[PDB]
C-alpha cells in the first residue's frame, strides 16, 4: 500500500477569452488514495456552487484534484481552501493570497 499527502495550491485565474470573469482555484496534486474531501470556503462557510471538478491519475497510486469556480473577490472576503484526507489528521485549510 501507499499514501502520499496532498499538495494543495489555491489561485485565481482570468480566462484569456473572458478577461473580466474571475475563478477561485484549488490545485490537490499527488495524492494518494483517492478518497478525499475538498471544499472552496468563503469567510469560513463552505460554498455549495463549484461548477469544475476535475479528477485524474498519472502512475495508479498519484491522483490530482483541478477544484474551481467563478467568484467575485472583494478585498473584504477571505477565501480558503479546505481538504480531509486519510494522511491529515486534521482538515487542512489553505488560505487564498489575494495576489495569487
Amino acid at each position: 500500500m501507499i499514501q502520499r499527502t496532498p499538495k494543495i495550491q489555491v489561485y485565481s485565474r482570468h480566462p484569456a477569452e473572458n478577461g473580466k470573469s474571475n475563478f477561485l482555484n484549488c490545485y490537490v496534486s499527488g495524492f494518494h488514495p483517492s478518497d478525499i474531501e475538498v471544499d472552496l470556503l468563503k469567510n469560513g462557510e463552505r460554498i455549495e456552487k463549484v461548477e469544475h471538478s476535475n479528477l485524474s491519475f498519472s502512475k495508479d497510486w498519484s491522483f490530482y484534484l483541478l477544484y474551481y469556480t467563478e467568484f467575485t473577490p472583494t478585498e473584504k472576503d477571505e477565501y480558503a481552501c479546505r481538504v480531509n484526507h486519510v494522511t491529515l489528521s486534521q482538515p487542512k485549510i489553505v488560505k487564498w493570497d489575494r495576489d495569487m
